[PDB]
DNA sequence: ACGTCG
DNA sequence: ACGTCG
């Protein structure tokens, strides 16, 4: 859920 | 993921 | 259940 | 020369 590299 | 010259 | 740049 | 999460 977080989107730091990946947004899920 | 660390900004040292890129950040993602 | 998800992966990234100069 | 450096790693970023709910
Ligand atoms: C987002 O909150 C979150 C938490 N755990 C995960 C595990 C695997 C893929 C994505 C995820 N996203
Ligand atoms: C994004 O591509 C990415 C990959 N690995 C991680 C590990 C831990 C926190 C955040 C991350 N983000
Ligand atoms: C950030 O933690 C990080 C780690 N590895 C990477 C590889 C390629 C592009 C960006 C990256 N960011
Ligand atoms: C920033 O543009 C950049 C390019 N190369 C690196 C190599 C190792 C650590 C940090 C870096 N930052
Ligand atoms: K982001
Ligand atoms: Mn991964
Ligand atoms: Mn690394």
């Amino acid at each position: 859920x977080a989107x730091v590299x990946a947004x899920v």
